[PDB]
């Protein structure tokens, strides 16, 4: 009850800002997650024993690919503490518990292929979910290690709260699916201008949680530029396996895992954050005021990849 986690001053202060990177020390990561549950949630939000063994069984179920991998799961959670740090009072008990959670488990058992490769091998999991293939995967694996014994981190909540922390948990996953960001995003965009956006209309909170979701997913185009530039080749390490992958199909994958293509890389990141992470963060900002950081970071890091054409670096 009364064991907090402390975290070294550098990280204890850096950790609240938005552009914080998590390090290379992969025993750090689940302390920094508790460390996040605790000051965003409450000490008494879980029994520290049961999420420390959810933690673990999370951390096992994420496999070593470049890019969709355990440092992924953690780095897209503290965005969200990040969001829901800077936006206090517009949240409810439930959302701070279910939303970091769902962070943790957004990406389970990614094998580092999209939901167009897996179609395209007529992978299994394309006959059992025919949309968002991945991200029905991964609501399914978070649900199972939730049912693990002693791993179910919510049993302390009435039966009515354990379904709607799940229901939470499961649209905020569906939402990492970029397919659905950008009809989503455009809603959230007609309802903020013709000023019908309304946070207590249980409809329109869904889609504020889900671009709170795409915006924490994409949160690397949001570092530093030496982070962003580094997470960069580890993303662009997976685009050229499936790509290579598809080839092996005898199909010629699109520009974006072509590994033949690397020159192109640049201006493929150009239309990258002018055709989804700078929309997502600036409609975020509209949304919530607070997360402007990130709407400047990811402009920062469009000019860096501008200059990397002038080839000033
Ligand atoms: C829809 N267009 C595209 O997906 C697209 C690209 N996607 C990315 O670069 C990228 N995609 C994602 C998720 C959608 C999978 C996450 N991060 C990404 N980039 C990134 C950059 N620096 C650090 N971390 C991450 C590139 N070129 N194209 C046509
Ligand atoms: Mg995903
Ligand atoms: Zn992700």
């Amino acid at each position: 009850g009364l064991m907090q986690f402390t975290l070294p001053v550098r990280l204890c202060k850096e950790i609240e800002l938005f552009h914080f990177d998590i390090g290379p020390f992969e025993n750090m990561w689940p302390g920094i997650f508790v460390y996040m549950v605790h000051r965003s949630c409450g000490t008494s939000c879980f029994e520290l024993e049961k999420l420390c063994r959810f933690i673990m069984s999370v951390k096992k179920n994420y496999r070593r690919v470049p890019y969709h991998n355990w440092k992924h799961a953690v780095t897209v959670a503290h965005c969200m503490y990040a969001i829901l740090q800077n936006n206090h009072t517009l949240f409810t008990d439930l959302e701070r518990k279910g939303l970091l959670i769902a962070c943790l488990c957004h990406d389970l058992d990614h094998r580092g292929f999209s939901n167009s490769y897996l179609q395209k091998f007529d992978h299994p999991l394309a006959a059992l979910y025919s949309t968002s293939t991945m991200e029905q995967h991964h609501f399914s694996q978070t649900v199972s290690i939730l049912q693990l014994e002693g791993h179910n981190i919510f049993s302390t909540l009435s039966s009515s709260e354990y379904e709607q922390v799940l229901e939470i948990i499961r649209k905020a996953i569906i939402a990492t699916d970029l397919a659905l960001y950008f009809g989503n995003r455009k809603q959230l965009e007609e309802m903020y201008q013709t000023g019908s956006l309304n946070l207590n209309n249980q409809s329109h909170r869904d889609r504020v949680i889900g671009l709170m979701m795409t915006a924490c997913d994409l949160c690397s185009v949001t570092k530093l530029w030496p982070v962003t530039k580094l997470t960069a080749n580890d993303i662009y390490a997976e685009f050229w396996a499936e790509g290579d992958e598809m080839k092996k199909l005898g199909i010629q994958p699109i520009p974006m895992m072509d590994r033949d293509k690397k020159d192109e890389v640049p201006q493929g990141q150009l239309g990258f954050y002018n055709a989804v992470a700078i929309p997502c963060y600036t409609t975020l900002t509209q949304i919530l005021p607070p997360t402007e950081p990130l709407l400047k970071a990811c402009r920062d890091n469009l000019s860096q990849w501008e200059k990397v054409i002038r080839g000033e670096e």
